[PDB]
Order: C-alpha cells, then sequence, then structure tokens
C-alpha cells in the first residue's frame, strides 16, 4: 500500500545525482545565452525568471527536459481579451508616453508574439554556432526554442512579458487558497507580478497568462501551519504526492510509447489537479505523513474525475478549461481515464518492482 509508494520515493531519490548534473549543464548554457539578449537593444532588460528549485531558474517538467523562462520587463502595458478565451489576450502600450525598446515588433497598436520571437530564435541559434565550443543543438509558440544539450538533455526555454500591474478579471476567482493558505497570502501573491507567454490559440498574436512563478511560493510554503515541515512535530505527505503524481504520469506515458496515446498530458495537468486537491483539503492532519496512501488516493481519484468529466480547470484561470476537446481530443482522456481507473483498483501494478 504506502509501503509500495514509501519505496518509489525512496528510488526517485536514486537519480538526484543525474538531475542536478544535468541542471547545472542547463544552467551553463542558459547564462551565456542570458549575456547575448542583453546585447540586443529590444531584449537589454531580459533576465532569468526564478521558478525552478534547481539553481533558481531550472524548472523539472520530465526525467531529462527541463523549462528555463527568460522574462522582459515591459512596463505601461494595457491587455485587451481574445475573443472570450480569459487566458489569451492581444497586447497593447497605454498610450505612447516616449517610444518603447519593443517599437519594432508593434503591428497597429497590437505587439506581436511571432515577430519577438523570430528575433528570439534568431539571436539564440547565433549562440549555439558563434561558440560550437559546446555540445548543442535546437530541436523543434512557447516554449519558443527547444535546446539539445550532448543528445540526451532538452530545455524548453520560454520569452515572458512581465508586467507589475494588477491580475486581469478572468483571474478574479482563481488561486483559491483561502481556506487553505489564508486571504491573506492569497491578497499579497496577488500583488507580485504576472507573465505572458507568446502560445498561439488558430495561430495569431495573442499570448497567454503565466503564474508559473507563483508555484515555488506555494510548494514551500504548502502548510496551514506557518512551520509546516519546520520542525518534526509538523511533517505532511502534499510534496510526496506531487512527486507520486507526476511519476504515475511519466510511467504511464512511457509504457503507452508504442502508439503515444498519452502525449498531450504533462505534468502541468498532474500539479494542477493536486494544487484542486489542497485546496479540497486544506487542512494539515489531512495530509499527515503516516496516510501517504490515503492522500495519494485522494489525489488520483480527483485526476480521474478530471479526465472522465473532461474537465481540469486552470488555477488561476477558473473558465479555462486545460481539459477541453479544443486541447485534448475526447479518444485520448478517454484512454487515460481507464488506464488511472485500472491503477488505482489494482493498487498501482504501475509501482512494482
Ligand atoms: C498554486 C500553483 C499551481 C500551478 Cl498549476 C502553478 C503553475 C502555473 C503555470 C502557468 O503557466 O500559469 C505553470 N506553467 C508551468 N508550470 C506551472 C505551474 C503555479 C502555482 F502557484
Ligand atoms: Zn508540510
Amino acid at each position: 500500500g504506502a509501503s509500495k509508494l514509501r519505496a518509489v520515493l525512496e528510488k526517485l531519490k536514486l537519480s538526484r545525482d543525474d538531475i542536478s548534473t544535468a541542471a547545472g549543464m542547463v544552467k551553463g548554457v542558459v547564462d551565456h545565452l542570458l549575456l547575448r539578449l542583453k546585447c540586443d537593444s529590444a531584449f537589454r532588460g531580459v533576465g532569468l525568471l526564478n521558478t525552478g528549485s534547481y539553481y533558481e531558474h531550472v524548472k523539472i517538467s520530465a526525467p531529462n527536459e527541463f523549462d528555463v523562462m527568460f522574462k522582459l520587463e515591459v512596463p505601461r502595458i494595457q491587455l485587451e481579451e481574445y475573443s472570450n478565451t480569459r487566458a489569451y489576450y492581444f497586447v497593447k502600450f497605454k498610450r505612447n508616453p516616449k517610444e518603447n525598446p519593443l517599437s519594432q515588433f508593434l503591428e497597429g497598436e497590437i505587439l506581436s508574439a511571432s515577430k519577438m520571437l523570430s528575433k528570439f530564435r534568431k539571436i539564440i541559434k547565433e549562440e549555439i554556432n558563434d561558440i560550437k565550443d559546446t555540445d548543442v543543438i535546437m530541436k523543434r509558440g512557447s516554449p519558443a526554442v527547444t535546446l539539445l544539450i550532448s543528445e540526451k538533455i532538452s530545455v524548453d526555454i520560454t520569452l515572458a512579458l512581465e508586467s507589475k500591474s494588477s491580475w486581469p478579471a478572468s483571474t478574479q476567482e482563481g488561486l483559491r487558497i483561502q481556506n487553505w493558505l489564508s486571504a491573506k497570502v492569497r491578497k499579497q501573491l496577488r500583488l507580485k507580478p504576472f507573465y505572458l507567454v507568446p502560445k498561439h490559440a488558430f495561430q495569431e498574436e495573442t499570448w497567454r497568462l503565466s503564474f508559473s512563478h507563483i508555484e515555488k511560493e506555494i510548494l514551500n510554503n504548502h502548510g496551514k501551519s506557518k512551520t509546516c515541515c519546520e520542525n518534526k512535530e509538523e511533517k505532511c505527505c502534499r510534496k510526496d504526492c506531487l512527486k507520486l503524481m507526476k511519476y504515475l504520469l511519466e510511467q504511464l506515458k512511457e509504457r503507452f510509447k508504442d502508439k503515444k496515446h498519452l502525449d498531450k498530458f504533462s505534468s502541468y495537468h498532474v500539479k494542477t489537479a493536486f494544487f484542486h486537491v489542497c485546496t479540497q483539503n486544506p487542512q494539515d492532519s489531512q495530509w499527515d505523513r503516516k496516510d501517504l496512501g490515503l492522500c495519494f488516493d485522494n489525489c488520483v481519484t480527483y485526476f480521474l474525475q478530471c479526465l472522465r468529466t473532461e474537465k481540469l480547470e486552470n488555477y488561476f484561470i477558473p473558465e479555462f478549461n486545460l481539459f477541453s476537446s479544443n486541447l485534448i481530443d475526447k479518444r485520448s482522456k478517454e484512454f487515460l481515464t481507464k488506464q488511472i481507473e485500472y491503477e488505482r483498483n489494482n493498487e498501482f501494478p504501475v509501482f512494482d518492482e
């Protein structure tokens, strides 16, 4: 039961040295790309967005797949929602007080995502070739660039517009942490900046809202108690449940590699469902380390329900469905529903040794 879950968690620890060295290779490549993008007039205010756990700017998305975000401070930014999508926006500038460094990417009033991505991709592709003394290649809206380091490690590089303004209206009912992390913490988190990433909706100049930077703020300060996991009397299994849910999807994805039916599912879907389970189970006593087996079942059941009902609300944008047929086809969801159902009813044979 939970002894099998705990053995899985022990096994995961053994691949820590390999993830850390890969993250170090990622950190080096990313830091060189930063100095070159800073030379460019359009990207001088660019910087590494702190989202990860490995050297601040390196987020792990799969065994050897890293996600790195570059942020660009964009002041006096006005947003216009694209046709009731709630997550996709056209990007404009308030009222021309002085000619901005991003004026080259303008298309009327709207700032062009593909035009900025083109210069971003062109500066990036240059650093791989100009300094060929490194072992990097390009492989293919956002992630903007996928870099393959020594034919093994892949880094997804995302360009993000930074906005220090109030969060859009579509997020008003999102981040439902009040009963768990408090209204005080919800208020404080909503004062932090938000990001826009050039993800296409069909192919246009829309930008998707991104709250990836908020994850580290909650994952590492996850309890109702401020001292949750800071002493021996307060040990919860929230982080372990998230690792097991990610592990579960990774193992299922690899097992169905022959027909690739699970290709569309990602750790982002698992994290979103995990964080909805934290909202439903707000007390630290609902995540006692001794109750690992039940807490994991709570996570799997909720994820199963999302799949079956074909609905997984974005944690920040409740009217944005990550599981709509627009994003993931009916057959793929029905397929994962069956696999997760079997795994749950059979005490997770995919975790067997
Ligand atoms: C409580 C919490 C939950 C989630 Cl799901 C996220 C989050 C959000 C985005 C995003 O694009 O908006 C992510 N993109 C890749 N990983 C992401 C993680 C952040 C949080 F603070
Ligand atoms: Zn804890």
